[PDB]
């Protein structure tokens, strides 16, 4: 007579985890705005453990309490609305748990404005696709500690289990920690999409490779420490042909969109003062790609030097991959080292070793990487840089060449390669004792008697230059 | 009696605002919080037309109407508690100017409720220092236009002047706009900065020069199409000598800090969906130097190339030359960019030749390369990018392998570059036809099926890849 749990929301997302969580021997309400998608969705759950429900009232009140209601709704004010639609039918207790990609900042306020009314609320991000959301996504809950521990047994159930058993899911922190880590997940996919795409770039542009041997190339880089779920899919996608037995990647237009969601990592990166320069290079990038009617016209007026190699190509297709693997190390210290920041700022005591083995398994940026990241904060939890680790130190001194060579085989030809150029640029960076910063520091002093600080001696200082 | 105009704020730059206001015949009321600022300011202006005035309401009843009031009171909270403690003793239709370095959004929210009690509000940003506010600044006001023309004449009699006569002060557009426009130029001075800092950065650990060469090199750049106000201090910087004759340059901590405001131009440029690549990487090599401690630390674990060149020095001079002129006009095109798409979205009407013009004197990048921007307007108002105009084209087309060799070299040396590595990116993917931007489509759709267009077809398609 009573269900477990709810699931609001019925498109192509909130069915499946409903579906996910009833596999898993739970009874499940199901609600949605419209009733089309509610009909459909018994048409496709004979014999299973779903309730459909026709209104709000009915989902709430054919729910065990504490209630526990699953929020698959279109992010933004539809979310809001849904939640201030929820409130007056909800017991004080109440467990609301919001899974779309959310603003984390929303996800504070929200908690914030529910908490007032005794009503639970929790953020928590969602990765791995449609696919990944009916077998076993991986899982980012943050909100109240003691709303987690009541359903954590179902979210145990129904994310992914990695290769030792445990599953992706961990109570990540209160209130919007959930949906701030699901952020930078998206902004490190970004960087791994372009890394990966500047990979692919050298390889057609300068090596003059084929699609049949680009995707081979990617299937053996895929079987080494580049292991990954994106570095996969993309050894698929140049196989697929389409009607005519050609590559139908090379047929899709170029343009990535101005409108996603991995600005809004880079943008809270520059607000807590980390430098995040790669994955911003990669959101940048998917900016200029947009613009694909000025860079046409733009390449019928400037002009640039024809690429070409004449040096052994599979030794410098190595270099390709050594180029690619420390780029997304670089790209993992800067995400890591944000979410440090981050924490600190909000309080949240993230645990960044126990988020990098939630991303093993069920999300898009799941690789066997993942597994040298939490040992490096396992062996070292005051780890303050990832490049500081012993195995990611032994790797990068060693990879730099390589990755020296292709960025600079690369500016050569003019093949772009942000990604790249930033990661070797971060590097040299991060470990250059003494940066040209002193002369900045000596300008601002001279135009705007901003005053500066020296090696040589303490205390604060100002000059008359002239 | 009565006074023409009034200033709030007698700090350094509303001391010498207000006396640059008086050198030009015009009489005015001063006002500060602390006394002893406006007391000071008494002894300091024997025989000028200051009136001290020692609270709001003898201030404000001091001043002729339509009442002219320049507010330089610290930015953010002390703005918004001067004007709400003023508000009640205006009368409708009294001008309220606040010059100082104000977010935009607080503009923008303060010109809509300050328009509901008919007190008009121009936010104004305000360039060159000290001596400019004394002598002549770059001015930036933007708000009511009828407001704007009221006061004209005295902005047009304190700004600088540029060598054809013109007054550096053009009404920029409606509520924030004037200090939107501050807020791209001192994000295109923090890239001008960097890029300077880089080329000391080859000089002095590629090239090994000594101070007294890398002063000698700035002034001769200086006396060429590089003539700016930056490159000119920075010669004079290089020369400044401690006790033991050593460049007291080198003894300057180099931390430049993370307490800039450089970071919302690249946050702005971030929601905008502008590529602004170089001045983001400034920003984020402020933050980098402002790790010293951390830095000093990898510097130890960490081992890069050693850098040495041996080859002619005086050619490879020339190149960074090159670079660093090919690099700004990168980075201005950026911010062109980025100021176009935010007159857009705000309705703004921005006409960018006018802000080149009024950039050519008083403010902070103050360079002969911004007559040749004016020019380029001038002669196509309809231009998309800094890069098509042909002078700068002509320019780009011939500097671009310079650049390259300067990247390539620093890079290999394990010399950070960010500036210079992120201007070629930027060339190489403004130019580029067809972008790496297709993978990452058919990536996005795999694994989210979010659907991707096609180059020959037209219409929006998704396919199942495996
Ligand atoms: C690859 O993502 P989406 O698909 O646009 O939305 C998913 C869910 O959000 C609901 N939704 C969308 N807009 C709403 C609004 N204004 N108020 C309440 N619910 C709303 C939808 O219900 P519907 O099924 O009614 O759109 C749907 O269940
Ligand atoms: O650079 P900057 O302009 O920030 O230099 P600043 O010396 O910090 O500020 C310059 C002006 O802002 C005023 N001010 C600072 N904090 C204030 C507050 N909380 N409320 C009202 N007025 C305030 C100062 O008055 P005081 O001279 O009284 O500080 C001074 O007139």
């Amino acid at each position: 007579m009573t269900q477990q749990i709810g699931v609001i929301g019925l498109a192509v997302m909130g069915k499946n985890l409903a579906w996910n969580i009833e596999s898993r021997g739970y009874s499940v309400s199901v609600f949605n705005r419209s009733s089309e998608k509610t009909d459909l969705m018994v048409e496709e759950s004979k014999g299973k453990n779903i309730h459909p429900t026709y209104s709000l009232e009915e989902f709430v009140n054919s729910l065990e309490k504490p209630r526990k209601i699953l929020l698959m709704v279109q992010a933004g004010k539809a979310t809001d609305a849904t939640i201030d639609s929820l409130l007056p039918l909800l017991d004080d207790g109440d467990i609301l748990i919001d899974g779309g990609n959310t603003n984390y900042q929303d996800t504070i306020r929200r908690n914030k404005a529910l908490a007032q009314s005794a009503i639970n609320f929790i953020g928590m991000g969602v990765s791995g696709g449609e696919i990944g959301a009916l077998t076993g996504p991986s899982l980012m809950p943050g909100g109240q500690e003691e709303a987690y521990n009541k359903v954590a047994d179902i979210l145990d159930a129904i994310a992914a289990k990695a290769k030792d058993g445990a599953s992706c899911v961990t109570y990540i922190g209160p209130n919007g920690a959930g949906h701030y880590v699901k952020m930078v997940h998206n902004g490190i996919e970004y960087a791994d999409m372009q890394l990966i795409a500047e990979s692919y770039a050298m390889m057609k542009e300068l090596l003059g490779m084929s699609h049949e041997d680009i995707a081979q190339t990617f299937k053996d880089w895929n079987a080494g420490e580049l292991e990954s779920y994106l570095i996969e899919i993309t050894g698929d996608i140049f196989m697929k042909l389409d009607e005519n037995k050609e590559a139908l990647v090379e047929k899709i237009l170029d343009t990535a969109g101005q409108k996603g969601t991995g600005k809004w990592t880079s943008i809270n990166a520059l607000e807590l003062g980390i430098p995040l320069t790669i994955i911003t290079e990669s959101v940048f990038a998917r900016f200029i790609s947009s613009i694909k009617e000025e860079r046409v016209n733009a390449s019928k007026e400037l002009n640039g030097p024809k690429a070409s190699f004449d040096g052994d190509k599979k030794d410098f297709l190595e270099k390709i991959r050594k180029a690619l693997y420390m780029s997304k190390i670089c790209s993992y210290a800067q995400g890591f080292a944000q979410m440090r920041k981050a924490s600190e700022d909000n309080e949240w005591n993230l645990k960044l070793g126990d988020l990098a083995m939630i991303w093993r398994e069920g999300c898009i940026i799941r690789a066997q990487f993942l597994q040298k990241i939490k040992d490096a904060y396992d062996n070292n939890p005051g780890l303050q840089n990832l490049l500081l680790d012993p195995y990611f130190k032994n790797i990068v001194t060693e990879y730099q060449d390589a990755l020296r060579d292709v960025v600079a085989t690369g500016v050569q030809n003019g093949v772009p390669t942000p990604g790249f150029s930033s990661s070797i640029n971060y590097y040299d960076s991060y470990r250059a004792a003494d940066l040209p910063a002193n002369l900045i520091q000596a300008q601002r002093d001279y135009f705007g008697a901003h005053t500066y600080e020296r090696k040589d001696k303490e205390g604060v200082f100002h000059t008359q230059w002239i």
